[PDB]
Order: structure tokens, then C-alpha cells, then sequence
């Protein structure tokens, strides 16, 4: 599985993606602090996950999963966060159009301001696509998103659940 | 979700596997021909699925789940066969694919080499990856036989 490394994570590792390997939510993180130990202190509080920290599963805390025992396919992606404060965070999106993403904001109460930009309860969503990646004879669309805030957390991985869907 | 192709799809597409967007099997399969074009008729037969063709989710027949309306997350793997197979698997300790060989009704027929009804399955360790201060292992999986791809796809089940 591919881990995301954000914020604090990163800037202790100098890594923003792994990929390790694992069957469970639990197997990949135990993998991640054999790989950079320096980790450990902040992922793990004794056997389990730390209370600060948050972990995401194509965008779904697994905590309201199955928490470390939560089964992940080889390709699945998760996303690691450590103690929730405000910041800035992006990711680029494949074939998830920007009217589709706008329907989304909008029924989550989103306000436009901007072609490209929606501001939420505690965070703005800027988005614009990039260049289309190329499979054969099939392009791609890509969609670059920025999300800074408050709450840029929660709805960064609300949309990573979103495109997901 | 990745597709891998093995066989006809991997020389034709001279690619061993591909990154295509899908929420369902065949939504990925929609967008698969729209890659390869030349796809259309050896995996859909109008608007459902080929007979021929054979589809698998993490070592699953699609057929035996919900076929193309099969649900796929982004982390899915899917692997199409066209009418031996090989994968070289990351921790998958060899003592536990003896065991589930074994329990399968496997026979030992020496060092990695293990014969099952309908195919033989020749596994190995190879150099093994490095992140960051892990060191992952490597095993080689080959599988062979008449029933080689339903085989290879149990062995990618087990390792999931
Ligand atoms: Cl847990
Ligand atoms: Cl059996």
C-alpha cells in the first residue's frame, strides 16, 4: 500500500510517499516505523495508534473503520496526519472533473468564490486542472486541488472520500 | 484502480499493467478499451461482458461476485487474462505459501516447487527492495499448467 506523509511526518523523513507493505491498516504502519523509526514516538502511543495522530483510508478515518485491523487492498492509499492544526494540503486527481468536485462543495454548503475556489466551515478549496495524463489512446483529466485552513484537513480528506466514490 | 494484463493483453498493449480510473469492474473495463480500442470486442460483448475473458479482484472472479457491476475502490487491483504467469510478491513469506499450497492439496516436489490438480507452482526469493532502513522481500511466484491462471489468481488472493 502507499503511505502519504503530511506536515510533521514529512519534515522528519524528508519523504511525502512510501510504498510498504501490509494487509491491514496496522501491518502497513508497523512496516512504516521499521522503515523510519524516527516515526514511531508519534504514530504509537504503547501497542496501539496514538490519540493525536489521524490515518485515512482512501480518505475515510479508519478509526470509524476498523481501526488498525481495517483490511487494505495492495494498491490502497492512506493518508497520515499528525496532531490536527491549521495548514495547507494538496493532491492531484485523476478523471475527477472539476464540475463534479463542485457538486460535491456545494452540497457540503460550499461558497463560491471563484472560478476555482470555494470556501467551507474552516478552510478554502482552490482547484484547477493540470495537464491530462496520457494511457494509450485514453486522456486523463487531472485535477490539482489546494486545501488551507483551519478544518484543511477534514475536508482534504473528505474530497480524497469523495473522488473515491 | 491498476489493472495488470497478462498473456495477449501484455504484448499487445506492450504493458504489464495500467492505471485507469473506475468505481466498478466495468467502468475500468469501459475505460480500458477506450485506451486499447482494439479491446472492445475480446472484453465486451455489447454493453455486458465477454464470455472468453476472464477477470479477477485481488485474486477473485469478478463472475462469482457482481460481474461488472462489481464495486472497486481507488487501492483495486484487477487482473484480465485473454483466452504460465508469474508475480513477484512483496513479504510474502514462503512457509505461509507452503501452508496454504499444502492445505490446498499440494504436493512437495522439492525446493519451491510444489504441484497442484491442474498446475505447478516454482517460487523463489530475489533481491529483496529497500525503503528507507526495511528491507522487503521479494518472493518469484511462476505458475504453470492447465490450470495455471486460476492458480496464479489463488496464490494473489492468499497474498492479499
Ligand atoms: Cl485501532
Ligand atoms: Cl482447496
Amino acid at each position: 500500500p502507499k503511505v502519504n506523509l503530511y506536515a510533521t511526518f514529512r519534515d522528519l523523513t524528508g519523504k511525502s510517499q512510501l510504498e510498504l507493505p501490509g494487509a491491514t491498516v496496522g501491518e502497513v504502519l508497523e512496516n512504516l516505523v521499521r522503515a523510519y523509526p524516527a516515526l514511531k514516538e508519534e504514530l504509537f502511543e504503547g501497542e496501539g495508534l496514538a490519540e493525536r495522530v489521524s490515518v485515512f483510508l482512501e480518505g475515510r478515518d479508519v478509526r470509524y473503520l476498523q481501526g488498525l485491523s481495517t483490511p487494505l487492498s495492495p494498491g490502497a492509499t492512506l493518508d497520515l496526519f499528525p496532531p490536527v492544526a491549521g495548514g495547507g494540503f494538496e493532491r492531484t486527481f485523476g478523471a475527477f472533473p472539476p464540475w463534479l468536485l463542485e457538486r460535491y462543495l456545494e452540497e457540503w454548503g460550499g461558497t463560491r468564490e471563484g472560478e476555482g475556489v470555494y470556501r467551507l466551515p474552516g478552510a478554502v478549496v482552490r482547484f484547477r486542472e493540470v495537464e491530462p495524463l496520457k494511457v494509450g489512446s485514453l486522456s486523463i483529466p487531472q485535477l490539482r486541488v489546494e486545501v488551507e485552513g483551519e478544518e484543511a484537513e477534514r475536508w482534504f480528506e473528505r474530497i480524497a472520500f469523495a473522488a473515491s466514490r
